[PDB]
């Protein structure tokens, strides 16, 4: 409690001494409350006009148009039983060693951090003293503040590492110290599939289907894809202590700096929350996930890999009960990990809180005691109801997608990502933040269009809309995003060949594709099942009259150099 968090709390009181009070009508039951102080302030989703003018048939589809319009944090998780705590400690110890065999923990640098801010990563900072991250990083006074907190952390204390709720934004300084100590997990790809066997970090949406098809090839039971209800709110203090064991692999300054991030900011937290009754509440708690989103991704992947290996151990009968491991169950658990752990990791695809598991057999479906007792309660099923698995890898949900096997005219086999097309069009019609020029709006539309050409070329409506947007935006204008092989001014046919043929390890024949007409679509009925408007009168008029829509947008942007991409399609090619 207050010996670790007091200084942060003490400091905040004194900046708002004219406003402090122990408000007696505070809604917090599971968060420890400290005080309140006067403030006044809050950005909604804005429509991208370039994408909307080129997707007119979707203007009357509520699932698209509603996407642009518009008491889980205040719960507590019970402490796991002694048997569960032992399983988690043994598995976590083993997993950090496997992940560390071919990697070396190391500090990330001011230089590395500076380069990140200078090409727009979502580091979750705040606006004050400087306007933006770019300005703060370029100012020697910032680094002096960073230095003060840094020496405080080496001394085992904290003053300014406080979360702001809304996503848990910190000041750029606290973000740096997090990245210095734990950035290596992402920067050096600890959760790549090569390094972690279950992980998919850095793999790309064009590989995830092939990875699930490789898991499907293993002998075993159904494929399980159980979602957890509010994963970040079910991270226990036992979880945070197993995660901290990465520091056992560190040395020198780095070990001390990383131990301080875990001890002072993760296992103890201070948060400011807006309450319209508009005060700022200063609350603390020990458990749940509140890191930067990139460290959150890696530690979620780690704890998810651990949880799923334990659920596999439960299905395989490695231990009888979570109440208590006997001396010899401990040796059996250790021995399972050493002899088959790596094989059992290869049976999984894990992206943070999202997993797919192909267990040895279907005993897994009813192996629920460790999973429930670890607090990883499944979403949308009763606590003790057996999991429903998937019999076909092409039906399994993963990372908001499903995956199709698509046969090219020349016999070669693509495995492609897919999701309901209303979700894809709805997302592309939305921009975030203020002060967007027409050029910037056009360049964001072009980013969506090029992603569609690379990932969703097999959807008739998206290949046509992608071609239309690329025809409507000046040819040399560079795709942008405010938070990815489609981010380029290279010819997208050249990029398609590099991604799906040349660099694709599942494609043995490397014969390049000469034109977009060689690149196939889903079956027409499959395209409709996944939300295509092909067959509707609105869609036929849009396709036939597309040059008129392209010319509307070209007239708004003005007299620029444009290319016609529509004749890359059979139906427009004379
Ligand atoms: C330090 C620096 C400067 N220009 N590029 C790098 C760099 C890039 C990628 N990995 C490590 C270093
Ligand atoms: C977490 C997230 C969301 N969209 N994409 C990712 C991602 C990208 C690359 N490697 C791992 C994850
Ligand atoms: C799109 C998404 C969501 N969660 N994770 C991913 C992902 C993972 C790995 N590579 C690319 C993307
Ligand atoms: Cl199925
Ligand atoms: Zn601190
Ligand atoms: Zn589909």
């Amino acid at each position: 409690n207050l010996d670790i968090i007091g200084k942060r709390i003490e400091k905040i009181k004194q900046e708002h001494e004219t406003s402090w009070h122990y408000d007696q009508d505070h809604p917090y039951k599971t968060w420890a409350y400290h005080g309140s102080y006067e403030t006044k302030q809050t950005a909604s989703s804005m429509v991208n006009g370039v994408v909307r003018l080129l997707t007119k048939p979707w203007d009357i589809i509520p699932m698209v148009t509603q996407m642009a319009m518009t008491e889980k944090v205040d719960t507590r998780t019970q402490e796991p039983k002694e048997g569960t705590k032992k399983l988690m400690k043994i598995t976590a110890e083993w997993l950090w060693k496997e992940l560390g065999k071919k990697k070396t923990p190391r500090m990330c640098t001011r230089e590395e951090f500076t380069r990140k801010v200078r090409s727009n990563a979502a580091l979750g900072a705040i606006f004050n003293k400087w306007k933006s991250a770019r300005e703060a990083v370029e100012d020697s006074g910032f680094w002096e503040l960073v230095d003060k907190e840094r020496n405080l952390h080496l001394e085992g204390k904290c003053e300014t590492c406080v979360y702001n709720m809304m996503i848990w934004y910190m000041w750029l300084g606290a973000r740096f110290l997090e990245f210095e100590a734990l950035g290596f997990l992402n920067e050096d790809h600890w959760f790549s599939r090569e390094n972690s066997l279950s992980g998919v970090e850095g793999e790309g949406l064009h590989k995830l289907g092939y990875i699930l098809r490789d898991v499907s090839k293993k002998e075993g039971g159904a494929m399980y894809a159980d979602d957890t209800a509010g994963w970040d709110t079910r991270i226990t203090l036992e979880d945070l202590k197993n995660e901290e064991m990465v520091t056992n692999h560190m040395e020198g300054e780095h070990k001390k700096l990383a131990e301080a991030i875990f001890k002072l900011t993760y296992q103890n937290k201070v948060v400011r929350v807006q309450r319209p009754t508009t005060v700022m509440d200063i609350i603390s708690r020990r458990d749940q996930r509140g890191s930067g989103q990139v460290v959150t991704y890696g530690l979620n992947t780690f704890t998810n890999m651990e949880a799923q290996l334990i659920r596999q151990m439960e299905g395989e009968g490695v231990f009888k009960s979570i109440q208590h491991l006997t001396v010899t169950e401990e040796i059996a658990v250790k021995n399972w990990l050493v002899r088959v752990g790596r094989e059992r990791l290869s049976r999984m695809a894990i992206s943070g809180d999202d997993c797919v598991v192909k267990p040895l057999d279907d005993r897994f479906a009813s192996a629920l005691t460790a999973l429930n007792d670890m607090g990883k309660v499944r979403k949308d099923i009763q606590q003790w109801e057996p999991s429903r698995g998937w019999n076909d890898w092409t039906q399994v949900p993963f990372c908001s997608h499903h995956f199709h096997e698509l046969i090219m005219k020349d016999g070669r086999v693509l495995v492609v990502p897919c999701r309901n097309q209303d979700e894809l069009i709805g997302r592309a019609r939305i921009s975030q933040g203020a002060g967007w020029s027409l050029r910037e709006t056009a360049c964001l539309g072009k980013s969506y269009a090029q992603m569609w050409s690379l990932m969703y070329f097999h959807r008739r409506d998206l290949r046509l809309a992608a071609n239309a947007i690329c025809s409507a935006v000046p040819s040399h204008w560079v795709p942008t995003s405010r938070t990815h092989e489609w981010m380029t001014t290279e010819d997208m046919l050249t990029v398609w060949n590099r991604v799906w043929i040349q660099e694709n390890p599942w494609m043995e024949d490397k014969t390049p594709v000469e034109s977009w007409e060689e690149i196939p679509y889903l079956g027409k009925r499959e395209d409709q099942w996944c939300g295509s408007l092909i067959g509707l009168t609105s869609r036929a008029t849009w396709a036939k009259n597309i040059q008129t829509a392209i010319n509307q947008v070209r007239s708004l942007i003005g007299n620029e150099e444009y290319t016609d991409y529509m004749p890359s399609m059979k139906r427009f090619r004379r």
